[PDB]
């Protein structure tokens, strides 16, 4: 059932990237959409799921697109009253063509009985390895009990932006990373943190792993950043 940890050879390498990791950087710096109790409006492919969500800080969008894995969690959440966290694209963005238009995946969860019974806010604590040496360890907040790990991400990336450089305009200072869930049944998960291989990043692409829409239980769920230099 839990995912098998990294294998050595299949992390991605950002010596092998070559692109802009300015494009990584831009989907977790102090960039994501969010909103609470909207419904969807429309949809588009059978899989995704319109909402009328505005732009709250730099003016981009009133229409947010998210696609999920399936139709069958399209159907489930299409009449619920839900709130929505997860990161936004604009390259290669499609919609039908009938106020800006923004794209993401996943990051939906119901609004009611979902939050907390005192209005406070749950502390998640990350732990961040570099080469194997617990390093640094830090705690994201959320207010959502059953919370998307794409936003737990989200602000892990955020703040290893800043405090570490994680991403930056033409590199990493890390050659390989991922990011490790441990749910407390015992349920493992991770994302590679690293572009694939090439001379182009593809945003979609890369956002499309978050389409499971997969939740967490905020007060419960641990999480390891593992990060090398290894090569350098
Ligand atoms: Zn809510």
């Amino acid at each position: 059932e839990s995912q098998p940890d990294p294998t050595p050879d299949e992390l991605h390498k950002s010596s092998e990237f070559t692109g802009t990791m300015g494009n990584m950087k831009y989907l977790y710096d102090d960039h994501y959409v969010s909103a609470t109790k909207v419904m969807s409006v429309d949809k588009f492919l059978a899989h995704d799921l319109i909402y009328n969500i505005s732009d709250k800080k730099l003016k981009n969008y009133d229409k947010v697109k998210t696609e999920l894995l399936n139709e069958d969690l399209a159907k489930k959440y299409k009449d619920e009253v839900v709130d929505v966290y997860g990161s936004n694209y604009y390259v290669n963005c499609y919609f039908s063509s009938k106020g800006g238009k923004t794209c993401m995946y996943g990051g939906i969860t119901k609004h009611e009985g979902n939050h907390f019974d005192n209005g406070n806010l749950q502390n998640v604590l990350i732990r961040v390895y570099e080469n194997k040496r617990n390093t640094i360890s830090f705690e994201v907040q959320t207010d959502k009990k059953s919370v998307t790990a794409q936003e737990l991400d989200i602000k892990a990336r955020n703040f290893l932006i800043n405090k570490k450089n994680l991403y930056e305009f033409n590199s990493s200072p890390y050659e390989t990373g991922y990011i490790k869930f441990i749910e407390n049944n015992g349920n493992t998960f991770w994302y590679d943190m690293m572009p694939a291989p090439g001379d182009k990043f593809d945003q979609s692409k890369y956002l499309m792993m978050y389409n499971d829409n997969k939740t967490v239980d905020s007060k419960s769920v641990k999480i390891e950043v593992h990060l090398t230099t290894k090569n350098g």
